[PDB]
């Protein structure tokens, strides 16, 4: 269970951890993981929560030893999901690390304020700690190319560490292909998977604890329409987890592995001819890799393409290369290249014609007729389906076994020409109680209400963006009605049009006429010729939220976008501070900012 010791039983020398959420820094993980056996050593990628970073002061034992860090930065510039305790325990500890060599490569994005926090805090903390640097932050920007800097980091990378441990450049051909296919005649049913993401069966024989790898099934006790209008389609979901053994608090999120849509799944069957019913296996060619699939199996075809890969989102310019070697036809195996080149306007052709207008598999598929690849390679270049993250609804204090999910579900009309669904919300959408179940798990937040219960409260959440805000209203009621003494709770709320999609109009009364909302303020963007946001209802109340702030303490919550509505906010907090301080817009900023750092301004961003 030691990292370390898992490295010796295998001959590893190189283990290479990733901190992501969507797969990106996973896939740099594996790329770099592969790329130690073209200089003769030999490495393994994995998953920092399945371990104890602590182990890293045992590193030292394996010569030549080398820890290197993929991971990706998200809100307010915490670390992924799976990385919270390493980052945790990066805080808590003061081991001494001597001996120890790493290199940070950081997945972050300019436009955000804390541009690769989480990078940046790796790198730095494991130097005071003792551990060797052998090799410069990396600094990727998915603003720009992210890809494109993870490659010119790479090659400069890899021969560096190469001078550091005395090897060079196997000059091995290569092998294209990481996975060869095998089918089965027989297989025992129960030999395989259908779509569990762990141990076999473990999805039928459920099991605590209950994590990322080892999911909870809960069941669906409720689903409902909570928008009047049909303009588009607004649900609130209830999941039971009694007997999971889960934990969770106001704030947190709820993940859930998702099935993509079956006509989808027989499309792209058909459209390769392909029996997708056939059970098989992908085994890597490399008897040596750690690596053994590409995902759980034994499965039929159908269950991969169901629950285990993204054939929904757009396809990488690795995979446009890769499958251009099987179009029949000339002009089109051209413009497959073309579409995966480097060249600026190679590289355009691609942002617009299949990022922009978010082409999948199936439609490029279509687009290019005599494109015909053999089913297990398009398997194998393909990137593994991803859970989706909620802000759960709901107060455990009132709600102890059950998770509430507030969702929007997503569909529109891509440029592509065709009908886009989302994964999660179509798959959501369509569980009715009659048992339906969620796999899922829960990832804790930040985002958590005042330790002592009469800090006052500012919440500001427009559209669905209200869901955590339910969760926190829900147990200040709570807590009021224990005989508690509660500070004041204001909503910020907003939306379309009050006879469109106001959500939870009659919970939201309740709460007030009770006094648990001490305010309720809503905003409607679209009821006039004039817009209506939640960040004009605060400047309406600057003397209220005021005093509030700088006399009562109050903790203030965002939650929805953070570039933009998020943004907004803060701009209108500065000017608030500006006018009452009175202070410059300048000390303005440094107010709000040293709130947040003080731990009084949190934002749960959603994208
Ligand atoms: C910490 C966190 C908390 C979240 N909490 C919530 C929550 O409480 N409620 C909620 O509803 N969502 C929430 N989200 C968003 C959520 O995780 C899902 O991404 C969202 O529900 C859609 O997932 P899907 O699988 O249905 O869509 P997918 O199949 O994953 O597709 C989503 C993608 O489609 C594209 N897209 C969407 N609309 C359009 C359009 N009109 N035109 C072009 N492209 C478009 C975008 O690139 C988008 O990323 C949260 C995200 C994070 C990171
Ligand atoms: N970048 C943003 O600021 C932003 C805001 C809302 C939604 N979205 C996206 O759209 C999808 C729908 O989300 P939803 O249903 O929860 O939102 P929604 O239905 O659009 O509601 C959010 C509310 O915020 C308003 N709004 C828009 N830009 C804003 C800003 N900068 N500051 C404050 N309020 C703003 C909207 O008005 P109008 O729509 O009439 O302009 C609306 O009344 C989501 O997947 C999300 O990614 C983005
Ligand atoms: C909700 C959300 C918040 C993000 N916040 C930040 C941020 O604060 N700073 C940053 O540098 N990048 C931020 N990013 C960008 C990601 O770090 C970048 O897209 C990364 O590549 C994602 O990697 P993954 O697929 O391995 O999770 C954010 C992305 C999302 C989706």
């Amino acid at each position: 269970s030691s990292f370390v010791e898992k490295m010796k039983k295998t001959g590893r020398n190189i283990i290479v951890f990733y901190g992501s959420q969507t797969g990106t820094a996973e896939e740099f993980a594996n790329r770099l993981s592969k790329d130690a056996h073209r200089y003769g050593m030999r490495g393994m990628s994995a998953d920092p929560e399945e371990y104890d970073l602590a182990d890293l002061s045992s590193l030292p034992e394996i010569d030549k030893s080398l820890v290197v860090f993929a991971m990706a930065t998200y809100g307010e510039g915490d670390p992924t999901c799976n990385a919270q305790d390493f980052y945790d325990w990066l805080q808590e500890t003061d081991v001494d690390l001597t001996g120890v060599k790493f290199a940070v490569f950081g997945l972050g994005n300019k436009t955000y304020e804390h541009f690769n926090a989480m990078g940046k805090y790796v790198d730095q903390r494991l130097e005071q700690l003792g551990a060797q640097r052998i090799f410069e932050l990396g600094l990727g920007d998915d603003d720009g190319n992210l890809e494109e800097d993870f490659i010119t980091w790479r090659e400069q990378f890899w021969p560096a560490v190469a001078e550091f441990f005395g090897v060079e450049a196997t000059g091995e051909e290569s092998s294209i292909r990481q996975y060869e296919l095998v089918v089965h005649e027989d297989m025992d049913v129960a030999k395989v998977y259908t779509g569990e993401m762990g141990r076999l069966k473990s999805y039928e024989n459920q099991k605590p604890p209950f994590d990322a790898k080892n999911p909870f099934l809960a069941a669906v006790t409720a689903n409902r329409k909570l928008n009047q209008g049909t303009e588009r389609h607004l649900m609130h979901l209830e999941l039971d987890i009694s007997d999971s053994k889960i934990r969770y608090e106001s704030g947190d999120h709820v993940a859930v592995y998702p099935a993509n849509d079956s006509a989808l799944v027989n499309q792209i069957g058909e459209i390769l001819g392909a029996d997708l019913d056939v059970i098989m296996s992908l085994n890597n060619l490399d008897e040596e890799s750690n690596k053994k699939h590409p995902f759980p199996t034994p499965t039929t075809y159908r269950t991969a393409l169901t629950y285990y890969l993204d054939i929904t989102n757009p396809p990488r310019t690795n995979v446009l290369y890769e499958l251009a070697q099987y179009a029949s036809e000339p002009s089109e195996q051209e413009h497959l290249h073309k579409m995966a080149s480097s060249s600026g306007e190679g590289k355009e052709l691609y942002l617009s014609w299949v990022v922009e207008a978010r082409r999948h598999i199936l439609a490029i598929l279509q687009d290019y007729p005599s494109l015909r690849p053999p089913i297990d390679h398009l398997l194998e270049l393909l990137p593994r389906l991803q859970a989706r993250y909620y802000s759960i609804a709901s107060s455990s204090k009132v709600h102890p076994n059950s998770v509430h999910i507030t969702a929007v579900a997503v569909e529109y009309e891509a440029k592509s020409g065709r009908v886009n669904k989302g994964v999660a919300t179509s798959w959501l959408r369509a569980k009715e109680p009659a048992r339906a179940l969620v796999p899922m798990f829960v990832c804790k937040s930040q985002f958590r209400l005042p330790f002592k219960s009469t800090t006052p409260v500012i919440m500001v959440g427009p559209g669905t963006g209200i869901a955590p805000f339910m969760g926190f209203i829900q147990e200040r009621a709570w807590l009021r009605e224990q005989g508690k003494e509660v500070g004041e709770t204001l909503l910020y709320y907003g939306a379309r049009r009050s006879d469109e999609d106001y959500l939870y109009r009659e919970e939201l009364a309740r709460f007030h006429k009770d006094g648990a909302l001490t305010q309720l303020n809503v905003a409607f963007s679209r009821e006039q010729a004039h817009k209506v946001y939640v960040q004009h209802l605060l400047k309406r109340d600057r003397e209220h939220l005021w005093k509030l702030i700088h006399e009562g303490g109050a903790h203030i919550y965002v939650c929805g976008d953070a570039r933009n509505m998020a943004k907004d906010v803060q701009n209108t907090f500065y000017d608030i501070v500006a006018e009452f301080g009175p202070m410059e817009h300048t000390q303005a900023v440094d107010y709000v900012k040293k709130l947040m750092t003080k731990g009084r301004y949190s934002l749960d961003v959603w994208s």
